[PDB]
């Protein structure tokens, strides 16, 4: 036994089928290990620690990892960052996350809260000791989580505090609302997203009630954000390549709290796309001929509440999104870093 909180440089497994390629196939065929093939887990019997998801470094680790993944694979063909044009080639590539394990070296274990309740930050007392995370898909994106895992039982609210508002919200939700985006081949640009609307409006309904169990029962209002640029203000991903922008204010405005049909969202295929590894402008080719279509799992929901309404009625829920940590951070929550002290 024994454990101190220290974090140090972990390495990563995948199922990287060499000779593929796809790039995240051939970036985790040259920058991760074989997965271990008889890993195994120790409850940590009568045990109660203190995982703080919103300060770990297992996620920023992440964070690098998947800056250099797409540094070396999604490359624009012109890169406007600081003072700098940067001009290159952007052939058309394969593109499709596949899950990516995190590993302790010799030394350091990582501790994997059980408890389904578990909302981040706070003691847990199903803790659970194994040598790597689980596999998990770095799908980069705004607003909606997509792709990812679901939460155990009821839906989870994670704030590094909701009292304050700019400490970002997220929502990890207990089924998925799947979304299914295209664009059909022969405008280019033009592309949709079909979200089936009594899942999502019901499953917003079960949101709604759990965001007010965590805020005294005020009044809960979903809205479409309050200003920013494209990626903030519209679900962005990419699928097969390409970046989607999808202006998503049917599901933060409709509020069909019966409506029913098939929603159909507008999406616009960006070239010019303001990055999220930092600062700056990438531009890419034009998108490829051919029906462009992703259907992803709604696992998660990026949510920022407005400030000024402590005398007021009322609590604003805006979707937001744009640090890709808190991606990360929505995946990695049950896990920590042990030094064996
Ligand atoms: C150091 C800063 C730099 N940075 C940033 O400047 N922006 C601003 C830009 C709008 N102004 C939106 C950035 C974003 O999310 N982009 C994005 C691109 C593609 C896809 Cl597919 C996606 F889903 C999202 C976020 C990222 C931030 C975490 N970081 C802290
Ligand atoms: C704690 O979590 C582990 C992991 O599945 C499992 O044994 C069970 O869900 C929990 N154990 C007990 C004794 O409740
Ligand atoms: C998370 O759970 C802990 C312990 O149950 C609690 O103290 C804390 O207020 C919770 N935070 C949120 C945002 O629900
Ligand atoms: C999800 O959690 C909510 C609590 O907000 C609960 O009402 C609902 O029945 C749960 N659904 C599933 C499928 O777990
Ligand atoms: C004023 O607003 C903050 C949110 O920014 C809130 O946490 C706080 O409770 C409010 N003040 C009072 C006295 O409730
Ligand atoms: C949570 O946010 C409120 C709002 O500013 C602040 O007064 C409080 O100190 C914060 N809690 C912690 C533990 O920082
Ligand atoms: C989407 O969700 C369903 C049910 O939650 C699950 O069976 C399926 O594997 C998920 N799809 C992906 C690609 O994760
Ligand atoms: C997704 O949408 C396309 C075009 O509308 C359609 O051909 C396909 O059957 C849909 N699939 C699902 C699972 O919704
Ligand atoms: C999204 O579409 C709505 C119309 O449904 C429009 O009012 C809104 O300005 C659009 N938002 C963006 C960011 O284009
Ligand atoms: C979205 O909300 C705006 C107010 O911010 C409103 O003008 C518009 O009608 C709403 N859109 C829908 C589709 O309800
Ligand atoms: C989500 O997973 C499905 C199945 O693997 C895939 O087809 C889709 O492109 C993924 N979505 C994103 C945004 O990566
Ligand atoms: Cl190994």
């Amino acid at each position: 036994p024994v454990w101190k909180d220290a974090d140090t440089t972990l390495f990563c497994a995948s199922d990287a089928k060499a000779y593929e390629t796809e790039v995240h196939n051939v970036w985790a065929t040259h920058a991760c290990v074989p997965t271990d093939p008889n890993p195994q887990e120790i409850h940590l019997e009568n045990v109660t620690e203190n995982f703080n998801m919103w300060k770990n470094n297992m996620v920023e680790q992440m964070h690098e990892d998947i800056i250099s993944l797409w540094d070396q694979s999604l490359q624009p063909c012109v890169k406007l960052t600081g003072g700098s044009v940067i001009k290159q080639a952007c052939p058309k590539i394969s593109f499709d996350p596949i899950p990516i394990h995190y590993c302790t070296p010799a030394g350091y274990v990582i501790l994997k809260c059980n408890d389904k309740n578990f909302n981040g930050t706070g003691p847990c007392k199903n803790v659970s000791s194994v040598q790597c995370t689980h596999g998990i898909k770095p799908v980069v994106s705004t607003q909606l989580l997509l792709n990812g895992s679901l939460a155990e039982e009821e839906i989870i609210i994670r704030s590094e505090n909701l009292t304050n508002n700019a400490k970002t919200i997220i929502v990890h939700l207990n089924k998925s609302v799947e979304i299914n985006c295209t664009r059909p081949s022969n405008d280019i640009r033009k592309a949709y997203c079909e979200i089936n609307g009594t899942k999502w409006n019901k499953v917003l309904k079960q949101v709604t009630e759990k965001l007010k169990e965590h805020f005294n029962n005020k009044t809960i209002i979903f809205q479409p954000p309050s200003g920013g640029d494209l990626e903030i203000t519209m679900h962005t991903f990419n699928c097969r390549g390409e970046f989607f922008y999808c202006n998503t204010t049917q599901l933060f405005n409709n509020t069909c709290i019966g409506c029913n049909g098939t929603i159909t969202l507008p999406c616009k295929i960006k070239q010019i796309i303001n990055m999220w590894q930092g600062t700056g402008q990438a531009m890419y080719a034009p998108p490829i001929d051919g029906k462009i279509n992703c259907v992803s799992n709604i696992t998660g929901i990026l949510l920022t509440r407005d400030g000024g309404a402590n005398n007021t009625s009322n609590e604003t829920f805006r979707p937001g999104g744009g640090d890709m940590r808190d991606n990360w951070r929505s995946e990695l929550y049950k896990y920590k870093v042990v030094q064996i002290e």
